[PDB]
């Protein structure tokens, strides 16, 4: 078993905060919840912005890990990592820690070439570095405990292109000139439905008879054995009528309503890394076999437009995203960046802490609240903000 | 043994059996119009041409009436069918039957402890998604009852309550030009656009493959000189590509193989998705593709009283043999620049349209092949189009 075994990482943070042990120990406050901010005495590539703050309290440790780091392919590649872990920080660390050397690796194997298109090159290689960071994982589980699992949402800059890459619900964003363009979308029971409703289709045995694959309005009753009721089948988008047959009684396969969606009543979100023994609650079905590693990928040719010094992409965990609209966070660069100095390497670091903050909220008697009396993200929330401009031409 | 239906071509045509007769003609290809003093909903226009010579009989079928469900529902439907007319008649004379029975389920409807509330329009698309299934399985169960060869794709259109619904399964074609606005209302489901999920099912079930055949799609076909040679390939996960050495497996036959839309399953279809094809097997095997294909079709809607449509404004439908040799663009040119020639109240205009594009994708016979503008290769498919003016849509 993983818990008689070494830790493959000690826990820690982001390594470019440079935070001392101790320093470390003050931000895992629940009460003050300490937005971190980069040093103006260490810059990132790209004069990159990062903030983070902790959870409100569900777990003692900040489960959330970055990564930023020019690489060089035997080419200088520029990467930024995010990583959202769960039920143990094993994974989040050792995918924040080498991760990037599988993106340098299987770079190399095409980088003559760069010097069939060349972006579906690059394209696979992401898809391949995300592939053998999980069976590293799975591999190395027999001799280190790397606990839990993980979402990764990573970007990287080679020649003259940004390279976004999902697999999870952490989500980038451009802001430029003010319009929001997305560069990630999210992998939950609700936008993967049919993916794992076709699995458990194909697959019925990975259902443990304890679940049904198609999606019903509501929990089905036995006192509705015999009636009419809609339903929805993997190749359906809409509802149709059905009599309800016994097998329809079993629990559901994808069950609740956004945030609260559920795959087995298990997992919310549905791709990354880890959780290769993750079971079902009470009950001994494999969670892995509807996860998946395998990353969406996005580019943005940084050459096709003059990027000016407001012009940013945004790199946040979910911990962001699930009380800030993409307007919200548009609106807010928009209104902070203006107020600093055009030429002040801190100006991104300062816009990401403007986030988190406006995210975070302000402790009051029955919890942490932000604009409009709404409530604040209890999460763990990590921001960068990478101004465009760096990429410019020539 | 015996035809469930018998052969023929769009009953709004009126043709007699010797109209019929005559118009298979693959040296002529006549184009073949809804005679003016037949009127079909709306005004629609709908024109028509055999092949230049792959089948005996053109292949395409197409059903268009006003069904009742209290509501009345207008229906627009395409067919274009392959290795036998025989599904694509059956689905002409029962689609549309399949249709009107699912929305009469949910008509009434039209006019913590979570409850999901679900839109009017998801039931209308659950409706066309299960009528689409049903009829398939209706082919099914009557096929060893009735000569139904062999298999079809189908595109569907319906007016229900002043939205349009597009379902498409096949790679038939609907667009939308509205002012100069092309806006597409169907993709089309061919072995490249569902690369993945017919690479995922081979994976999971490796018994379809028989052993003639690998899942893994290459740049090329690889040869016997390759093994260790280290090459491109791409897996049900990947949309880029990376390296492999290449082993014994890699050189089966590919799943899927071409390039564009020649791209085939198993080298035999070109299209995934349809109703029939039950038996339909790999050639000199008994590898069945069936379980590749689906009946299941994508649903697009617009919503016809958010714009005020001119006399020019019309939904396209047309299958592939107008398509793959005419872009959008070409068609939205042919449209834009032949109706403002017919006076807009005239009721034939719309029908001239659609003989103009037909005639745009099948062109003129001499010595070289059917040409087209700029000496290209015209069309040999069968061609068939609807040109729906959008103006008799309006709300009010
Ligand atoms: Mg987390
Ligand atoms: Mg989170
Ligand atoms: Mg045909
Ligand atoms: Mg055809």
């Amino acid at each position: 078993h993983m818990s008689d075994l070494p830790l493959r990482f000690p826990y820690g943070r982001p390594e470019f905060l440079g935070l001392s042990q101790d320093e470390v120990e003050a931000s895992a406050d629940h009460i003050a919840r300490p937005i971190l901010i980069l040093k103006e005495t260490r810059r990132l590539p790209w004069a990159t912005g990062y903030a983070e703050v902790i959870n409100a309290g569900k777990s003692t440790h900040n489960e959330d890990q970055a990564s930023c780091e020019v690489l060089t392919v035997k080419v200088s590649c520029h990467y930024w990592s995010l990583f959202d872990g769960h039920a143990g920080s094993g994974a989040a660390v050792v995918a924040s820690r080498l991760l990037q050397h599988h993106i340098t690796e299987q770079l190399q194997d095409i980088v003559d070439i760069l010097k069939i298109p060349h972006e579906c090159l690059v394209i696979g290689a992401l898809e391949s570095a995300f592939k053998e960071m999980d069976l590293q994982i799975e591999r190395e589980r027999s001799s280190y405990n790397i606990s839990g699992g993980c979402t990764a949402l990573i970007v990287i800059c080679l020649l003259g292109k940004l390279y976004v890459a999902n697999a999870g619900a952490s989500r980038a964003i451009i802001i430029r000139n003010g319009e929001i363009i997305p560069m990630s979308s999210e992998f939950t029971p609700e936008t993967e439905r049919q993916r794992l409703q076709y699995l458990a289709f194909m697959q019925p045995h990975l259902l443990g008879n304890e679940f049904t694959h198609l999606e019903f309005p509501r929990r089905v009753q036995r006192k509705e054995l015999g009636k009419k009721m809609l339903y929805r089948d993997f190749n359906m988008t809409g509802w149709a009528y059905k009599t309800i047959e016994d097998e329809d009684l079993k629990f559901p396969l994808i069950y609740g309503e956004g945030k609260k969606a559920r795959v087995m009543a298990t997992i919310g979100v549905t791709r990354g890394l880890g959780d290769h023994d993750l079971k079902v609650h009470d009950s001994n079905i494999y969670i892995k076999p509807f996860l998946s590693s395998a990353p969406e990928v996005r580019i943005y040719d940084l050459s096709k437009y003059d990027h000016g010094s407001d012009d940013v992409l945004i790199l946040a965990t979910d911990g962001l995203w699930d009380v800030l609209s993409n307007e919200e966070v548009a609106e807010a660069i928009t209104q902070f960046l203006p107020n600093c100095d055009p030429d002040d390497p801190h100006r991104y670091t300062l816009a990401a802490q403007d986030l988190v903050m406006r995210a975070r909220g302000v402790l009051k008697d029955r919890g942490w609240r932000i604009s409009n009396d709404r409530l604040g993200s209890g999460d763990d929330i990590s921001v960068y903000v990478i101004p465009l401009i760096h990429g410019n031409k020539l």
